[PDB]
């Protein structure tokens, strides 16, 4: 898992970033401080990130092959 | 007064502009959405304009030489 682990954290880094970006453009909407059409692209990236992380997470997990049943 | 009148209106135009700029940046520095150094500059210009306008107004007014006393 050297890599899957790398990607998974490389991702989370990203999400943590875009997620802040979004949340900020949000509160800053009710001030024109952030247009409605921008808090769109920002929330766009945020959703993509959130998706990448879930995929990375999924792959990393498959890295540890588990046994489906109890037996021999 | 062709010119004094021109300058005065040339000024007022300016003030109306910078004034808006200021009033706006104010509510935007109140959201960290704008540098603190910037809003300062904006209110700087606004003040300069307001000053310019007053001087223009004064000069225009002197364009009409009135009589100080009643007499002959």
């Amino acid at each position: 898992p050297a890599t899957y682990e790398a990607d998974y954290q490389s991702a989370q880094a990203n999400l943590a970033s875009t997620q802040e970006q979004a949340q900020r453009y949000k509160l800053l909407v009710a001030d024109q401080a952030v247009s409605k059409q921008q808090y769109a692209d920002a929330n766009a990236a945020y959703l993509q990130s959130k998706a990448a992380v879930e995929q990375a997470r999924i792959n990393l997990r498959y890295t540890k092959v588990l046994s489906p049943i109890s037996g021999r």
